[PDB]
């Protein structure tokens, strides 16, 4: 509680800075952190303007600055805390007001007097119903401001107000639909320079924000799965007997609601894009299409895997899909290139946690091991981590990747 410092001069004090996922982070990429929406994440490293590094209770690695929300609060002064959130609320708000003004006086505007340039059909690709979120939302802020209590802003009812405009805020269900649509329409104009000259005309007429377009069109995005956080931090210093207290609590669950399913759709829609991505990208692949039986990532990790024929230790990076396990080596000296070894069918295999002690089955060196044995037929491979929290996520990552694949 108090008035905030800057991120950069925390991390340069050695405080603790933490943030929380309003999105997934998918990746296969072992120097960036994965994460889900509602995940905890320590800020490292700030340096970037948007790839920060992060901590995990696990570990670690390079993550978007954009996909998380800061924590606001890093005797009666949980009252100063709480006004702390209540004021982040407001001038996220006018922020973000001020967003959707410059979209729709600055681009929407310009773009419809141009029936050369663009159609309707291109209008409502691109920017979606962006002009009735504007619309709704210049009324939500003014709705919200008036609740203020300048006095005592700790006094402040800001959960009713969210109640209050439940349904207008299921219109950002169709905007984020239409997004991925806006992105593909964005990216072929992009190319265009006729079109990248008049959004540049665009930009400078109305002097807006030092953001791209595309930046500017994911702002709605970004609002929608960001509030389930900021009413979660403003209940977290709200006490029961608050006059806001239950109806915070009831907008809670109503905001989860809604940014959970947009949350998702965008989960599911990046882990195809992530796939069919990262397997161009590998070295000598064989053996078909990740996409043909996949759909996401379950975990990923390096994982000593041990010969058959026989019989030794290769380091490979291992990715575990729903119903495959694929596993590739690092580049001699480009650790960001991998090469493409082979794969397994999770289909036929199962896990066996194997305790501590000489091999058995080949030979005997073996730690953090465990075999993933088929069943079916009888074959079985052998694998091991360097240390043992990691044999347990990957215990943990084979028993969520069965119950992915029941009821997928």
């Amino acid at each position: 509680g108090g008035e905030q410092l800057a991120i950069n001069e925390l991390i340069s004090d050695g405080s603790v800075v933490c943030a929380e996922a309003l999105w997934d982070h998918v990746t296969m990429d072992d120097q960036e952190l994965g994460f889900k929406a509602g995940d905890v994440i320590e800020v490292m490293d700030a340096t970037n303007r948007e790839w920060w590094w992060g901590r995990v209770a696990d570990g670690e690695g390079w993550f978007p600055a954009s996909f998380v929300r800061l924590r606001v609060n890093q005797q009666s002064s949980k009252d100063q805390m709480r006004t702390n959130v209540i004021n982040e609320i407001l001038s996220t708000e006018r922020d973000y007001i001020k967003h959707l003004r410059d979209i729709c006086e600055g681009y929407v505007r310009q773009c419809r007097k141009r029936a050369d340039m663009f159609s309707e059909e291109q209008l409502r690709t691109i920017f979606g119903n962006i002009e009735d979120i504007y619309r709704c939302q210049k009324a939500f802020v003014k709705a919200l401001e008036q609740r203020f209590n300048r006095e005592r802003p700790h006094l402040s009812e800001l959960g009713a107000c969210f109640l209050e405009h439940q349904a207008d805020f299921q219109i950002y269900s169709e905007y984020c639909n239409n997004h991925p649509n806006a992105c593909v329409e964005l990216s072929r104009l992009t190319k265009l320079s006729k079109y990248v000259y008049f959004f540049e005309a665009c930009r400078l007429l109305q002097k807006m924000i030092d953001i791209s377009l595309d930046g500017f069109l994911l702002t709605p995005v970004q609002k929608i799965c960001k509030y389930p956080l900021q009413l979660a931090e403003l209940l977290k210093y709200t006490h029961p007997q608050h006059r806001d207290f239950k109806d915070v609590e009831a907008a809670l669950h109503a905001m989860k609601n809604v940014a959970q399913l947009i949350n998702e759709r965008k989960r599911r829609l990046e882990n195809i894009d992530k796939i069919a991505q990262w397997q161009s990208s590998i070295e000598d692949w064989e053996g078909e299409d990740l996409l043909v039986r996949s759909s996401e990532l379950i975990y990923s990790g390096e994982l000593t895997r041990v010969t058959q024929p026989q019989a030794k230790s290769q380091q490979r990076m291992f990715f575990l899909f729903d119903h495959q396990l694929i596993y590739c080596k690092k580049d001699l000296l480009r650790r960001d290139v991998l090469y493409y070894k082979g794969r397994l069918d999770m289909d036929g295999l199962e896990v066996v946690d194997l305790e501590d002690g000489k091999d058995r089955d080949l030979h005997v060196s073996i730690k953090n091991a465990f075999r993933l044995h088929r069943g079916a037929t009888g074959d079985s491979h052998l694998l091991c981590t360097r240390k043992p929290e990691q044999k347990q996520r990957w215990l943990k990552a084979f028993a969520r990747e069965r119950e992915q694949v029941q009821l997928d």
